Formats: structure tokens, C-alpha cells, sequence
């Protein structure tokens, strides 16, 4: 059972924060008294999404602008965001690469941006977090899509990506609970969004309805504050009845006593 | 004779039983073919008369598996050698061959870079080296493929792993390019499907197989039965042959039954209606 006050005076990074739901989980996290820091591009969006924060009673507020294809960048700004805070509770991984529809041809060089964006840094992020995380038996949110569980055509590149990190990230929580490392990981796995970013996207390709930000900015937040392997966040009921894969946890335990980790 | 000579092995009940028949003459690519399963397939190609190329960066090992594969009966059998973490020697070597077959029929994917069981701490550069060769390089290769394979309406075979459909702790770095492979091959396919691109994909999710590097990377740490390369090898060309979308291979049987996900399934055909391609 989430409460609001789980949050105050928690210290957590989002990325991707300057807009959609990047921006609706600072706002969140600011009514909620937590300690803020926001990252993206855009210095001037995240001057006025740190304002705003301050304004909406967060216990303090910061950004840093940077481009996550910059893996030297990432790396800097959790430290200099830890610095700021005076360590860190909770790490929201939320940023993309630019992507729309399209069929995929032959551009190797979205499906390589797309995995160094969307994947790659969400990794040196989690390395650069850990020992502040482990300091504080913090957590891990990493931001999916229905996208990163079952297929679609249209978004190969983003595709690979977010089920890169269901595998990369799945593998290092049975990693963590096997060398005591208590720190949670959260995979958010959401339907469309109204983003005025996703909306453009679809428009006249996809009719679905688009669930709201504000809200689903929220449910993330509660499944990092509650712990939870999983998050799924969708308009249709029938999403949340076929989405969960209980065979794989099934198989996962079943195998988990044929192997010896004792040996690191 | 050959030129009097016509008809096809695809009839009635083809796309349920294989036929060894069904590769002979067939133009196929195979990667990672220096050893283990990828070498087994060259082997079970040679057998069935298909015209084979094969690669890995070793020369000399080549050489061995090319001149095993003519003596075993193959159409005709060559090798090219290079590093798949080039994506220059990746795109360059379908092209050549191709050219030494005089086109393609079958892409089968099987290299990854070398890997081992380990707790992920901070090696990032495994784990971008994973991506690029175990996923990338596949794409890179598919990319280059695709106008002989759709000419010839072949297909596209991508080895995986029970580790790129669950979870597994101590291959993070692999399980994602793994995890990769499923999502950028299952969106394309899609994608083919309504562009009619007549060319099939087949994903292969194989548990522990009894190749040497596999053998030694688990050693001391995973007890488990390995299954034969050999068969697994078979398994794996036979669905392509019968393009099937995924092939599942492991010695327990548990797997078998409960490594399929019809929900994931019945999710994406109720997803089909809410969205509109043509255009
Ligand atoms: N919207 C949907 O329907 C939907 C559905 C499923 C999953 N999701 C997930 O939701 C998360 C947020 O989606 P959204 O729709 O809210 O996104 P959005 O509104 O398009 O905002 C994306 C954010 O990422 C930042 N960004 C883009 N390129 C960047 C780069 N190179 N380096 C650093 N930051 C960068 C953007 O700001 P700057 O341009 O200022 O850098 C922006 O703050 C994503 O992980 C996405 O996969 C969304
Ligand atoms: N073995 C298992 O138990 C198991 C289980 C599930 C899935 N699989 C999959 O089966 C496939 C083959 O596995 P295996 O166990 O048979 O592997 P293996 O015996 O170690 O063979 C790997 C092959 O890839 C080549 N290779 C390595 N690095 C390369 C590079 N940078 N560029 C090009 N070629 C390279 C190797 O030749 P060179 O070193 O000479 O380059 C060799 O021919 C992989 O996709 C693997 O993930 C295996
Ligand atoms: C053809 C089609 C139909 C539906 C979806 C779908 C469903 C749930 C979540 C998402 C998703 O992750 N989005 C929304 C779109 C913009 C993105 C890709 C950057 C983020 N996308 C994708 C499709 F490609
Ligand atoms: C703790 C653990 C880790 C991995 C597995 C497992 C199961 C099925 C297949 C595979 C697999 O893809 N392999 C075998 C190992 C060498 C590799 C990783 C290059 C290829 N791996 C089982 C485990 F118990």
C-alpha cells in the first residue's frame, strides 16, 4: 500500500525530465517533498520543470543538462547529482533517443542510437548509482513499454532496446539477491501514453486510447517506492489480463536449482 | 540434366515434415561455423547437398570445416574469414557470398562475441561488445541479405537462447543482446508480413548445448544436463527449412511445456486491429 509520504525527503534522479513523463514524475515527486534532480537536454525546459518543482513543495530541486549518448556524461552527472543531494535513494531511468514509426530498411544507425540511448546508458547510469544505492538500500526504475514484452511492427530499433533491458535488467536482480545487494529493480512496462511526443507518433497510424501521464508518472513512482519487479500500466483490461508471463517466473525458479553462485 | 530438370520439394504436408531434400542446393550462410553448433550445421548442410559458406575469424579452422564439407557431399563449400565486431567485413561478406553461390536461400545467424559467466559489475565494454556483435552484426548481416533472400523467398534464421526469452543471473551482457534479438526480429517480421516481404524468421531458443566453450564456461556452476549439438544443430536447420517462427531446444521436457507464451501471442493479434500500415 503506497503513501505519499514514502517519498518525502527521499533524494532521486529522473532522467528524461524536461518533458512527458519524465516531467509529470518530478511534479509528483515534488508535491511529495522528495529531493529532486531532473536531466535532459534542454536547459532551459528543465530550469522551468525545476521551478515549478521547488514551487510545488519539493524539499530541494536541481537539473543538470546533458545528452545520454554521452556515456562520459552519464557518468558525471550521478555523481555530481549525489553530490548535490548528499547521496541517492532512488535512480529513475526514463529517457529515449527521438523515435517515430517506421519500417525498418536500413537504418543501422537508429537501431545503434536507439541501443546506446535506450539501453547502453541506463547501464552506465545503474553502475555509476550503485554504491550510493547500496549505501542507502535504495532503488532502480526502469521505464518500459508493452513495446519491450511482445512485438510490434514499426519500432524494431526501440523495440530491441527495451527488451534489452528486460534481459540485462531481470539477470542482475537474481544477481543482487543472490550477493545481498539491497537494491530493487522496477520494470515499467506501459501501453501508450498521452505524450504529445507519442501522440504525434501514432497519429493516424495507431487508434487506441492513450492513457493519461499524470497518472501513469504515479503508478511508476509506486512501483519503485513498493519494490515491485514489475509495473504494467495500460488503457485496456485485456492488457492486464495477458501481459504477465507466469511461466517465465515458473521456469526462472525451476532453474534457479540447477546452478551454485556460492563462489561470487 | 539439371536444366531438363524442374519441379518443387514443397508440397502437401511441407511446412509440417522436414526432408533432408528440402536444402539440397540450397544457397545458405552460416556464421560462428569454425566449431560447435555452427560447424555441426555446416556438417548437416554439407550432408544434405546444399552450397554452404561459412565464417568466423579463424582461417585455418575454416579451411577444415570447408574441406570436411565437400568430402561429406555439400553442392559446394567456401569460406570467408573475418571479425563480426567489423560491421564494414559484416555488410562486405554477404555480398561475396552471395556472389560465390550466385545468391541466397538461408541466413543462419549464430556467432556471439566470447562470454562467460560473471556477476555484472561495472564492464561495459562486455557489455557494448555484446550488443554489437550478438545483435548489431545481425542486423548489419540481414540488412545486406535482404534483396537476394527476398528474390529467392529464403529466410532468415537467428540463434538464441532459453537466456533471450528468461532471465538468468551471471550473462546480463548476453541476455540482453539475446532479449535484442527477439524484439528487433519479431517487430520485422511483422513488418514482412504486411509488406509481403515473402521471407521467413526463424528464432532459435536453445538451452545448454555440449559445445566445448560452453562446457568450460559453466563448469563448477551450472549442473545440468547439456543436449547434444549435433541434433540441436538439425533442430535448428530443420526450422528454417519448415520456416517456423521460433524453435525450442532443451533437454528438459519442463521447458518444453512451459516455455512458450500464447499470451504474448494472443496480446499482439488483439493489437493488430488497433493500428493501420497502409501507407
Ligand atoms: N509515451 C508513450 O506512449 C510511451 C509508451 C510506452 C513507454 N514509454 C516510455 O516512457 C518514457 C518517457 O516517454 P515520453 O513519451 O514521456 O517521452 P517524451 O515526452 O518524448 O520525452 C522524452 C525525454 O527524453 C529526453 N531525451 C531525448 N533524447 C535524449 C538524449 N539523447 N539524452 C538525454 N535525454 C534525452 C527528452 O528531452 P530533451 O529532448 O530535452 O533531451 C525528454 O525529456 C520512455 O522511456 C518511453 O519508452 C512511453
Ligand atoms: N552452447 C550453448 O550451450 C548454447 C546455448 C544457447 C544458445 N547458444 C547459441 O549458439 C550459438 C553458437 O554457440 P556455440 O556454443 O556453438 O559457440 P562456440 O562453439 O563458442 O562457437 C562460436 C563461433 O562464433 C565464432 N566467433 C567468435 N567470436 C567471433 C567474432 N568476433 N566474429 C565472428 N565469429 C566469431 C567462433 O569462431 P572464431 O573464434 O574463430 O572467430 C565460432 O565459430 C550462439 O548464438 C550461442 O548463443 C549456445
Ligand atoms: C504500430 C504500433 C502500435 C502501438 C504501439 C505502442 C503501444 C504501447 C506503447 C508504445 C510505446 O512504447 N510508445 C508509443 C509510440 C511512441 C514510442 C514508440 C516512442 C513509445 N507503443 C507501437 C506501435 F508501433
Ligand atoms: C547460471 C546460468 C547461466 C546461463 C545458463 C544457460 C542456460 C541455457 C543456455 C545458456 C546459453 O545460452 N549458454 C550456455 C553458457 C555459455 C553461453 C552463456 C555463452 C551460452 N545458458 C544457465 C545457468 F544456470
Amino acid at each position: 500500500e503506497f503513501r505519499p509520504e514514502m517519498l518525502q525527503g527521499k533524494k532521486v534522479i529522473v532522467t528524461g525530465a524536461s518533458k512527458g513523463i519524465g516531467r509529470e514524475m518530478a511534479y509528483h515527486l515534488a508535491k511529495m517533498g522528495a529531493h529532486v534532480v531532473v536531466t535532459a537536454r534542454s536547459k532551459e525546459t528543465l530550469q522551468k520543470v525545476v521551478s515549478h518543482c521547488l514551487e510545488l513543495g519539493a524539499a530541494s530541486a536541481h537539473y543538470i543538462a546533458g545528452t545520454m549518448e554521452d556515456m562520459t556524461f552519464a557518468e558525471q552527472f550521478v555523481a555530481q547529482a549525489g553530490k548535490l543531494m548528499g547521496g541517492l535513494d532512488m535512480l529513475i531511468l526514463n529517457h529515449i533517443t527521438n523515435t517515430s514509426l517506421n519500417l525498418f530498411h536500413d537504418d543501422i544507425h537508429h537501431v545503434r542510437k536507439s541501443m546506446e540511448v535506450n539501453f547502453l546508458s541506463y547501464v552506465v547510469l545503474t553502475v555509476a548509482a550503485l554504491p550510493m544505492l547500496k549505501q542507502s538500500n535504495g532503488s532502480i526504475v526502469v521505464v518500459s513499454s508493452l513495446a519491450g514484452k511482445v512485438a510490434y511492427p514499426m519500432v524494431a530499433a526501440y523495440s530491441a532496446s527495451k527488451f534489452a533491458l528486460d534481459g540485462f535488467f531481470s539477470s542482475i536482480r537474481k544477481e543482487y539477491s543472490v550477493s545481498r545487494v539491497n537494491v530493487s529493480i522496477t520494470l515499467c512496462v506501459l501501453g501508450l501514453i498521452d505524450t504529445e511526443t507519442a501522440m504525434k507518433a501514432v497519429s493516424g497510424i495507431v487508434h487506441m486510447q492513450a492513457a493519461p501521464k499524470e497518472e501513469c508518472a504515479l503508478e511508476i513512482i509506486k512501483g519503485g517506492a513498493l519494490r515491485q519487479e514489475e509495473v504494467y500500466y495500460d488503457s485496456s483490461r485485456w492488457t492486464t489480463l495477458l501481459i504477465r508471463n507466469p511461466c517465465r517466473k515458473i521456469l526462472e525458479e525451476l532453474y534457479s536449482t540447477s546452478y551454485n553462485m556460492d563462489r561470487f
